[PDB]
């Protein structure tokens, strides 16, 4: 094919262990989390895999992804590009519950709306909650317009902001000929796997992509896939 | 007043910061890791934010300034790398010791060459085990012909440096952006004597300490005010 772009979702982080929802909060990669990232690049240089520039968020648990995977294909020196707009989906108030803390306070009702719905998204991160200021205050948005900075998301502002990147951003490096890798989450990288397959509402939330592994499109010069995604790595890690 | 941080990687690999390491990417040892994780724990002592990063292409400085950018919680500013600040190019004694470099060149040849600001080594030439593995890696594939040394005097650094800090990184500090560098000997030498007005005697005798945060208060003509600063505890400050 014309071109070639290779996504990878970032493993387990810290708040993971704690099943607490992170969103925009900063959480780390745990150790696992890691490992992980750091087979998946191993995956990229036993396939001899080059890129010319790389875009990630502006949370370290995916731009410590995206260090290690470069570290292993001996391409630290690469340009990189980190935006909010690659971010996570942003939990709103429920940013810090964890699992039993959702439930017991919101109901398994709401919280199954919340889970299967597209477009409603959970409560606001009002001034009170314990994240307000770690989140809303950090001045890595400092330069973002009030309308930017999200108090919550559904799945649909998530999609909804990031695809202004990459269609404003990466599609003119890919259209240059550039190889680009994109090291985000999982939300993000589903606005951008939803845009490139035309994928429905509904099928674009039953996707899973996997964490820790290459994920690989064959495009054609008008960037449309050619073939199903790819996973890179050894026949366990990729029938997994 | 302007604040403006350097800093300088610290050991490489196979003794090779003190084999004309050059161009030649060679990584951080252990210890010149950890000198970079103590650099970074000094400027997060010492509350330092930034807002823009400037580094080389070479991964000693690159994993210099990521080690300092996860200590001080500050991964997610905007990253520049430019072979502009690359370490000077040695030549054909790119990975050659003291006593080698002696050996195959005679000691007069050497001190004149130690001495000199405007005396170039001898070009790495295609028998040198790095030839291709530098001249011919993909970084320096957009570079023209007359951009890619062979080899470089102090002063073609200096040269090839300076252009890069005027035209990228001056306007940052203009527009009031908190600037860190992380790069190399050579190259931050080429910054500080732009920054001083130093003599070429001067910068040729000037040895930037490693992995110690370099902190500089420019006017709004980019003067210093005072004298460079270093941060940490007392003993290695
Ligand atoms: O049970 C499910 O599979 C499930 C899956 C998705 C969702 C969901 C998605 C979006 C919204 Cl806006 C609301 C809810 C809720 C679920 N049910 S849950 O018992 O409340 C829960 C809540 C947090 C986690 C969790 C959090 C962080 C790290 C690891 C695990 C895991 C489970
Ligand atoms: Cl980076």
């Amino acid at each position: 094919a014309a071109y070639k772009l290779v996504l990878i979702r970032h493993g387990e982080s810290a708040w993971n262990l704690e099943n607490r929802f992170s969103g925009w909060y900063d959480a780390d990669l745990s150790p696992a989390g890691h490992e992980e990232a750091k087979r998946g690049g191993q995956a990229l240089r036993d396939a001899g895999y080059e890129f010319d520039i790389c875009f990630t968020s502006v949370q370290k648990r995916a731009i410590r992804t995206l260090w290690t995977v470069l570290d292993a294909i001996d391409q630290m020196w690469l340009p990189v590009v980190r935006t909010w707009r690659l971010n996570e989906r942003h939990y709103g108030g429920l940013t810090g519950l964890n699992k039993a803390e959702t439930a017991a306070k919101h109901g398994e009702a709401q919280v199954k709306i919340w889970r299967r719905s597209y477009d409603v998204p959970p409560p606001p991160m009002e001034p009170d909650h314990p994240f307000y200021s770690n989140i809303s205050k950090d001045r890595r948005y400092a330069d973002l317009t009030e309308d930017q900075l999200p108090s919550c998301e559904s799945l649909k502002d998530t999609i909804a902001r990031a695809l202004p990147f990459w269609n404003e951003e990466i599609v003119p490096q890919i259209k240059e000929g550039k190889r680009v890798l994109i090291a985000a989450h999982g939300n993000s990288l589903r606005g951008i796997v939803k845009h490139l397959e035309g994928l429905s509402e509904e099928a674009i939330m039953e996707l899973n992509l996997p964490t820790g592994i290459p994920i690989v499109y064959e495009l054609d010069k008008n960037l449309k896939p050619i073939k199903p995604m790819q996973f890179l790595g050894d026949e366990e890690t990729v029938r997994k």
